[PDB]
C-alpha cells in the first residue's frame, strides 16, 4: 500500500528525467494534439499568427509504474522529476510561453499526460484569413534531438472536436484542423526526424 | 514551546510542496476570490483585457500543524515549501505575473492563506465597456490537474464586496462582481475538473 | 580578530532568511524612505507611471551581530543570505525591476540597510502634471504578510531630501516629497497591516 | 554493455562543464554554420535585423567518450551537463532567445552536436534590402574569452543550400550566405581570437 | 604541474564568491572602462539614449593564485564562482542587459579581467546630438554598497581609438570618450564612495 506521499516520493527518487524511457532499442511512441484556445494575432504582411493552444502530449514511462492494487492510481508530477519529450515547433518564432502549472499527470501503469496551455508565435501562410475560405497555417511539431528509432510522434485520432475549447470571443473562427505526420533527414544528421504538421484553417470574422 | 525559527524550520523539513494534502480521501476543499484592484486596458475590437487582482487562495493542510498553547500561532511561508493548489485561469492569454513577495500565511491548525497580486490578460467579452450597463468579463479558475475528487474549488465565503479595494485613479468602475461554481468534464480525461466563474461587471467612466 | 570571511561565513551557515527577526515581545521597525531618481514615463489618460528610485529599507536583526571590537564592524551581504522584510507596493501594476546588485549592508550590531534602485510602474493621480502645482502620485508601501505586530513601518527619521539625486534630464520636476503612515485593515483578515504613503508632487518641464 | 541510463548517468557524474577540452595544450576545434530560417523584421533607418536561425555547433569532447561496441553510440545530453564553447555574436543587440529545448547530441567518440533555434536581433547593413542585389548583413561569431591557442572557430557548411529551410511565409528571400573566418587582436587582451563572420545577402520580395 | 581541470575545481572549491578580497584593509582596487560598440537610440526630448559596450573591469584576487611554472597561467571561470565587485551605473534607467557568456579571464597571480557587453539605457544629456559639436552623455560607475576604504575605482586608458570597435553601422559617431573619478558620500551613509564618470561625446551621423 502507498500513499500518495510515498509514490511521489519514489518518483523524485528514481524517475531519471535525463533518461528517455526507451525499451529494448524500440522507440517512445509520442502522442500529440493541439487545442487550439484562442487566435489574438494575425497579419497578412508578415505572415505571422499568434496563438495559444493546449499541447496534449501523451506517451509511456514504465519506469514511473507502481502497484496500485491497494494505491491511488494516478497522481499530478512536477515535469522536472519526469522525462518529457524534447518537442518544438520548428516555425515558432517566440520561445513558447506556458501559462499553466507544469505538473503531467502520471498512472500507475506509466502512462504519462503533459497538457500545457502555451502562447506562441508562428511563421506561416497567411493569405486569404479575410476570405470565406479562410488562411491554412501549419504547425510542425517534433522531437529536436531524437531520430526516429527514438522517438516517433503521431496524432493519435478521437473524434475531438475543432472549437470544442476555442473562445466564442475570438475575433477568428475555426473551420478545420487536420493533423499530417512526416519523417524528414535534415542536412545536418543522417537519420530521420518524425513529426506532425497541424494545419489549423481559420478565418477572421466580420462584425456581423 | 516553539518559536518562530522552530515552526518554520519543522516546515521545511517535512515539507512535502509536490503532495496534494489529501485527508481521508476527501477532496482539498479550495476557496478563491478575486480582489480586483485594476483594469489596465481594454480592447473592444480584440475583446482582451489587463487586469491587477488579488487572488484569495484558502485551504487547509493538517501536515503543516503545530501545537500553539505557547507559540505564535501563524507565520508567514515561503510557497517553494509549501504544497500549494495548481489554479489556472482557463481563458489566460499571458502568463500570470505575480507583483507581491511569494509568501503565504500558516495558522497553526493548517490552514493557508495565499494571496498574491496577479497582473493578467484575459480574453473575454469587452463588448459594451462604453454602455451605462458595462461589459461582463468572465474569468474561469480551476485546478489544472486535479479532478473533483481531489480539489474541489468555491467562492471564498466572506459577504464579497466589489470595488473594495479598487483604485479610484483607474480609467474603469466595477459594476458588479458575481461568483458561479462549475463541475466540467473535458475530453482530455474522464473525471470532471471544478472551476469557479468570475464574472466581472465594469464600464468606462465618463 | 574575525576577518570578511569570518563574518561572512559565520552569516551565511547560520543565516536563516526566513525567519522574521522579531526581539522578545516586538514588531520588527522597519524604516522606509524611496528616493526617487527618474520619472520615466506618464500617462495623463490611463493614470500610470513608470519611475525609478532608490528603495532606502532599513531594520535591525541582532541574529546577525558579532563582536567587533578588533574587526571589521560591517559588510556587504547578498540578500539571500538574510531576512529581508515583505515589502510591497499596493499601487505597482508591474512587478519590482531590481537594477544594482542585491547586496544588503549588515553592521556588527545587527542593523541593516538594503537600497536597491527599482524600476516600477505604478497606478496613481497624474492629473495636473503638465500644470504649475504639478500632479500628485501617491505610492503605498507595506508588508504583505505581516501585520502591526510583527512588522512597523515607519519613514526614515531624517528631515531628508528625497528629491535630491533626482536627474537633472528628466522630462519631469519633483516639487515636493511628503509621507504619511497608515494603518489598515482588509477583508481577508483579523488584524491591522501597515504602510507608508509617499507622495510625489511633480510637474512636466516647460 | 551500458545502457542510455547508464551513460548518462556517468556523463553527469564526471560532466566537468566548466573545464574545455583542450588536449595537450591544442585548441578544440569549433564548427559553426548559421542556418536562417526566418527574418522578422528589417529597418533600413535603425540598420537593425530581427533573425531567427540553427545555429550549427560542433566540437570534440574525449573525456565523453564511451565504448559502444555494445552500447548504444549517441545520446541527447541536457547542455547544463557538458562544457558548450562560449560563442557570442559581436554585433547582437539583444540576448539570444533559444526557442528550442536545450539538448546536444553525443557521440561514442565524444563529439558533439548542439543545435539550438534562436533568435536574435543584429546591427548591420540593412542598406539595399528593397533593391533587387539586396542587402548584407554580417554576424560575427567567436569565443568571447577563449583566444586561438584554447579555441578555433571555423565554418564547416558541408555544402547544403541556402534558403534550404528558410520559411518560404518570410517577406524577404536569402541570396546568399557566405563565410569568413577571421583573426583579430583586441586592445584589452594581447593574443588573438577567432571569429566566424557570416554574410546574408538577402532582399524584400515583390 | 596542475591541468586545467585541476585549476578550475581547486578555485570552484575555495573561491568565496561573497567575499571581498580585501587584503590588509587597503581597498581592491578595480580599473572600469567602456569600450563603445554602439548608439541605439537617442531622445532628445526625454533626455534618454540606449547603448551597448563592453565594460573591461580588472581586479587582484589573491585567494585564486597558483603556482604555473608547469601549468597553464589563465582559465576562464564563471563569475558565479569568483567575487565580483558589484559595480552599478548611477544613471541607468533600465537593468544591465548582458549579452555575452559571463566568463572572467583570471590569471595565476589572482588577476581577473571580466568584460561582459551590456546593453543597457541611461538618463543622460542628449542636447545638441545634431550638431557638429555633439552631445554628451555622461555615465557614472562605481560600487553599490562599498565605500573607499573596500573599492576603489579607477579609469584606466589604452592608446586605441575610442571608436576602434564602434559599430560602422551606427547612425552616430563617437568624437570623443574621457573620465574622471569621484569620491561622493550620499545621505544614507557617512562614508565616500568611488565612482567613474565615462563623457561620451557623440553626434548624429549625416543623414544621407
Ligand atoms: C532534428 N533536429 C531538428 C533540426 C536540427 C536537428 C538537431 C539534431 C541534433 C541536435 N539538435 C538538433
Ligand atoms: C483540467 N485540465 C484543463 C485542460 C486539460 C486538463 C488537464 C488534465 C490532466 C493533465 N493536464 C491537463
Ligand atoms: C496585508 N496583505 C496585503 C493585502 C492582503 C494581505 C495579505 C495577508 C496575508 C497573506 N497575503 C496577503
Ligand atoms: C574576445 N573578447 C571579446 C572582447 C574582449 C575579449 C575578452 C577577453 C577576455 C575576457 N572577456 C573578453
Ligand atoms: C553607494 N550606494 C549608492 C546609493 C546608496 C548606497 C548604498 C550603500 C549601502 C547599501 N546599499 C546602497
Amino acid at each position: 500500500e502507498f500513499d500518495r506521499a510515498d509514490i511521489l516520493y519514489n518518483i523524485r527518487q528514481t524517475s531519471r528525467p535525463d533518461v528517455i524511457p526507451t525499451q529494448r532499442d524500440r522507440p517512445v511512441a509520442v502522442s500529440v494534439s493541439l487545442k487550439f484556445i484562442n487566435i489574438l494575432e494575425v497579419n497578412e504582411i508578415t505572415n505571422e499568427v499568434d496563438v495559444v493552444f493546449w499541447q496534449q502530449t501523451t506517451w509511456s514511462d514504465r519506469t514511473l509504474a507502481w502497484n496500485s492494487s491497494h494505491s491511488p492510481d494516478q497522481v499530478s508530477v512536477p515535469i522536472s522529476s519526469l522525462w518529457v519529450p524534447d518537442l518544438a515547433a520548428y516555425n515558432a518564432i517566440s520561445k513558447p510561453e506556458v501559462l499553466t502549472p507544469q505538473l503531467a499527470r502520471v498512472v500507475s501503469d506509466g502512462e504519462v499526460l503533459y497538457m500545457p496551455s502555451i502562447r506562441q508565435r508562428f511563421s506561416c501562410d497567411v493569405s486569404g484569413v479575410d476570405t470565406e475560405s479562410g488562411a491554412t497555417c501549419r504547425i510542425k511539431i517534433g522531437s529536436w534531438t531524437h531520430h526516429s528509432r527514438e522517438i516517433s510522434v503521431d496524432p493519435t485520432t478521437e473524434n475531438s472536436d475543432d472549437s470544442e475549447y476555442f473562445s466564442q470571443y475570438s475575433r477568428f473562427e475555426i473551420l478545420d484542423v487536420t493533423q499530417k505526420k512526416n519523417s524528414v533527414t535534415y542536412s545536418c544528421c543522417p537519420e530521420a526526424y518524425e513529426d506532425v504538421e497541424v494545419s489549423l484553417n481559420f478565418r477572421k470574422k466580420g462584425r456581423s
